[PDB]
DNA sequence: CGTCGCCGCCGCGCGG
DNA sequence: CGCGCGGCGGCGA
């Protein structure tokens, strides 16, 4: 096979790579590698180095790699540019490996582990170290196998064995219920002492050394806690036996909060699952603990015990070793399923970065970018010094808060993406300027040409049309692998409705799902075996279908992600080829593309109904257009359809027939207008959106920019069998409105939406009677809590006190001095209820910490003096009044002269 | 060390 | 709670 590294690091003039050799043997080397950094020279001297803009380099070898530094320095003192890749490593695997990388996942030691820490006098600060580690749970990718270190004897307690065979036993019968898939997988070690437990997981680590190295909170607490308690014990130089090479960086994290340290062990690439989550999930939580995350993802229950944490190992070490080994199961399970560890190492390799880099698309991108260049003989730029400053964006139009019927939205595939690849945007392609108009006179046709030689934006811009830039080029091949896992995507979804048709007629047998592979579109012969199926096995296969969708999501959204981030870090004033002129010439082009499009489907549909001076688009955002499609609905007649499926099949045959066919030849006349390189405006049709014919739903509303409802009955090719809402920055999509309030608010959308203001009516009346009986935690608002010590005034709060901050200091009162409590951590995510006048708290509100039931202590008076009146309005009335008054609808029955005949 | 646009809640200081 | 500005938090793109 083809080598790859693992790992990569420098340490002074030595380089550290752990790798696979030819063949699939894990090695490691140190190479005294030899840099060459690059000068401006003469032009009339042979080379075969040139910068980005043609100009001739020298190359210069340098001895060692602090040689290489030292020089950067002084050609900063002299005042000329030090060129090349200044990142040494990165230079080093683009030396070492200079081909496409293709890696064998199964070859790479992933590692996910979890820590048990008994403590009485509240959280266990992983910098103090100062309690006994008494379990760890260990879970080797290349072994399949659960690691499990167990403490026997503690200061805390001596306990007893933990028995497997009570482990596999389900709740009922009084055990942990551990998944009996992993129960083989168990490798139980317990230990008379904590020493040498730490001493066997050293050595342990020794032979089997993590690459990647995942968990849940691994790196804020499990490494620097098991790192610093060694340290504690053994001293530094066991500590440091966590490294490969025993090199460890003890390092804060430059915030605005704070301070916390973390530690930064040399050969081995931390992927801290929780980090993954945040940045590749797309989502905001309301709690980003390991119960609440798993129960969102896998909707497995929490994991159940009397007691606070600090007691359970004594009360219950049974279970205290259960639930570490079940919490590193469910790490692995989310992953099973999200695909963020197989997203990491794709885009690792793909870059040649160190797979950690993944959190930075800067990095990414600028190893991308240096072996694309690379490869041509081509020299980087040296990174230089930037102001911030601000710079312009997206388009988005006014809407009319309306009520809106029938709605078409058009969208724009991979906009800024597109743009950089039609204009031709790249750092090495910038020919010069044009003076430029208003942009209306842009939008509207009347600006002069801007030039008849090089491509442009309507910022000013010119670029190069005779050769792509480096920029345009990298973007594409990613672009194109998006586009590849997209198809996927979309075709298991449209198989999962295929599946839930099926299901409202499940035959009546024993058999078997059908061996298929959910990211093609069924077949026929397929499709017919489907309609034989039980419910059993079509409920299997949709999972299997909904699972391929998500992997589909996350290798296509998460390519989006990388992209779009290129043309962001182009405003990122430490991307290396950071540029305002680019990242401006992007927005603009974005700007005009889109109100150049809106006038040119009104201007369409205008002629196309036999008017003049109707606005058809409703709405705009950024790269998509929202269409009123009543007219095009009325021109037919409502009562020519069979059912509400036939006007779908009318309107996705409109938009694909005679809107899209308009719609690129105004993008054409565009492209030409800017004189661009190439045309890649594509413009398809998004959504249908509608009520159920013969209902009185509304259909869809807007409320004002950024906030809107739709029925949706297909999404870009996909027909639901049950229609699906489209809701938008309404408060149903903030992780900060209450669950059971985002669920209510949901279904009077759905009511109006689907069935009329009668139906809404009534459930608001019912939800109005009932709110009262809800959970506590169903109705509590969520906040992130930042600086909390900002508006700490004594305890009380200081000038401008945001509310739920006063919520955490009424709180901090409430429990202070209580060792036991749960503390609101700076920057995590807290509850917040209102509170009645004259409660004992002495304050409007309370806030606790989100995803756990608020300590004992005061949970009784919390649920007794909390507001639900105020909670009734703030968060549930006040919205709804926003979305019925939007949609011209009332949430109560207006008095009518048919009051009364009953008498 | 990817980006900007813009929403609603809140405290504040009005607003004769 | 009528009004706007600035802090904030958070979402849409
Ligand atoms: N995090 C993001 C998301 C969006 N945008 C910009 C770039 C996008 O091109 C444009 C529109 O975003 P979309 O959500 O519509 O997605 P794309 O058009 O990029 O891709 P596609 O529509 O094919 O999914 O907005 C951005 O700058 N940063
Ligand atoms: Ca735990
Ligand atoms: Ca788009
Ligand atoms: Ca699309
Ligand atoms: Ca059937
Ligand atoms: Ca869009």
């Amino acid at each position: 096979m083809k080598e790859f590294y693992l790992t990569v690091e420098q340490i002074g003039d030595s380089i550290f790579e752990r790798y696979i050799d030819s063949n699939g043997r894990e090695r490691t080397r140190e190479v005294e590698y030899k840099p060459s950094l690059f000068a401006h020279c003469p032009e009339s001297q042979a080379t075969k180095y040139f910068d980005i803009y043609g100009k001739p380099c020298t190359r210069k070898l340098f001895a060692n790699m602090r040689d290489a530094s030292q020089w950067i320095k002084r050609m900063e003192d002299i005042g000329l540019e030090a060129l090349g890749m200044d990142d040494f490593k990165l230079a080093y695997l683009s030396d070492t490996y200079n081909y496409e990388i293709k890696y064998d996942h199964t070859k790479i030691r992933v590692a996910n582990f979890d820590i048990e820490v008994t403590s009485p006098d509240g959280f266990p600060e992983p910098s103090q170290a100062k309690h006994p580690i008494d379990a760890i749970t260990h879970y080797d990718s290349i072994d399949d196998r659960f690691y499990v270190f167990d403490l026997l004897n503690s200061p805390y307690g001596n306990v007893e064995e933990w028995s497997i065979e009570i482990a596999a036993k389900l709740q009922e019968q009084g055990g942990d219920e551990v998944p009996s898939e992993i129960i083989d997988k168990i490798i139980y070690m317990p230990f008379d002492n904590e020493k040498e437990l730490l001493m066997e997981y050293l050595n342990f680590w020794q032979q089997k050394t993590p690459v990647i190295l995942t968990g849940w909170n691994v790196e804020s607490f499990a490494i620097p806690y098991v790192y610093n308690r060694i340290k504690n014990i053994f001293g530094e130089s066991t500590a440091k036996r966590l490294s490969p090479h025993r090199k460890t960086r003890v390092k804060v994290i430059e915030n605005m909060y704070g301070s916390r340290e973390i530690i930064t062990l040399f050969g081995i690439s931390v992927l801290d699952y929780i980090d993954l989550y945040k940045k590749f999930s797309f989502t905001n939580q309301p709690s980003y603990s390991l119960d609440y995350i798993s129960e969102f993802e896998l909707n497995v229950g929490k994991l159940k015990y009397d007691g606070p944490i600090s007691k359970l190992r004594e009360s219950n070490h049974q279970r205290y070793i259960s639930y570490n080994i079940i919490a590193v199961y469910r790490v692995l399970q989310i992953d099973a399923k999200r695909q963020f560890i197989n997203l990491s190492l794709d885009m690792g390799y793909y870059a040649k970065i160190q797979i950690q880099s993944v959190f930075s698309p800067i990095k990414t991108w600028d190893a991308i970018i240096f072996n694309s260049l690379k490869e041509q003989n081509k020299v980087i730029p040296q990174g230089r010094s930037h102001p911030v400053q601000p710079y312009p964006g997206a388009f988005v139009k006014e809407p009319i808060p309306n009520r809106y019927k029938y709605v078409m939205s058009f969208d724009l595939t991979s906009l800024y993406p597109s743009i950089i690849r039609q204009v031709n945007i790249s750092p090495e392609t910038i020919a010069g300027t044009f003076k430029v108009a208003p942009l209306h006179d842009y939008i509207n046709a009347v600006a002069e040409r801007p030039s008849d030689v090089y491509s442009c934006s309507p910022n000013g811009m010119m670029y190069y049309k005779d050769r792509d830039g480096v920029v345009p080029t990298e973007i594409t091949k990613v672009f194109n692998q998006r586009k590849e896992h997209k198809g996927y995507m979309l075709a298991a979804q449209r198989n999962g409705e295929i599946i839930k048709e099926a299901l409202h007629n499940p035959n009546l047998s024993v058999d078997e799902p059908l061996d298929v592979d959910y990211r093609f579109d069924f077949s026929d012969e397929i499709k017919e075996k489907i309609k034989k199926l039980s419910a059993k096995s079509l409920n299997e296969m949709l999972f299997r279908a909904q699972r391929t969708e998500v992997a589909g999501m996350t290798a296509q959204i998460n390519r989006k992600l990388l992209i779009n981030s290129l043309a962001g870090a182009l405003g990122n004033v430490w991307f290396r080829y950071y540029d305002l002129r680019n990242a401006t010439a992007i927005t603009t082009f974005g700007q005009m593309a889109l109100q150049w499009i809106e006038r040119k489907v009104n201007e369409y549909l205008n002629e196309v109904c036999g008017t003049e001076g109707e606005a058809f688009v409703l709405y705009g955002d950024t790269d998509s257009i929202y269409v009123s499609a009543d007219k095009i609905i009325d021109k037919v007649g409502e009562s020519k359809f069979r059912d509400t499926n036939h006007w779908v099949d009318f309107l996705d045959k409109f938009a694909r027939e005679r809107m899209e066919p308009a719609i690129d030849r105004g993008f054409r006349e565009m492209c030409e207008y800017m004189n661009n390189k190439q045309h890649l405006m594509f413009m398809d049709r998004e959504a249908i959106a509608g009520p159920p014919l013969g209902s009185k739903g509304i259909g869809g509303f807007w409320t004002g920019k950024k906030r809107y409802a739709l029925n949706v009955w297909d999404m870009e090719g996909t027909r639901y069998a049950e229609p699906k809402l489209k809701i938008m920055g309404l408060e149903t999509q903030k992780s900060s409105t209450p669950k059971a309030v985002q669920k209510a608010l949901k279904e009077c959308i759905r009511r109006m939406l689907q069935e009329g203001e009668e139906s809404l009516q009534e459930y608001f009346k019912e939800f109005e009677k009932e709110f009262r009986q809800l959970n506590y935690i169903s109705i509590a608002s969520v906040s992130s809590a930042n600086n909390i010590a900002k508006y700490d005034v004594g305890g009380f709060p200081g000038p401008k006190c945001p509310f739920h901050i006063r919520g955490i200091l009424t709180y901090n009162r409430a429990i202070k001095g209580n060792i036991d409590a749960p503390q609101v951590v700076e920057g995590e995510k807290v509850y917040v209820l209102p509170l009645r006048e004259g409660n004992p708290f002495g304050d409007k509100c309370i806030a606790w910490p989100s995803g756990t039931e608020i300590t004992d202590l005061i949970k009784d008076d919390v649920l007794h003096w909390m507001d639900y009146t105020v909670l009734l309005e703030k968060t549930f009335i006040k919205p709804l009044e926003g979305f019925t008054s939007a949609a011209k609808l009332d949430y109560e029955k207006k008095a009518s002269l048919f009051d009364m005949f009953d008498f």
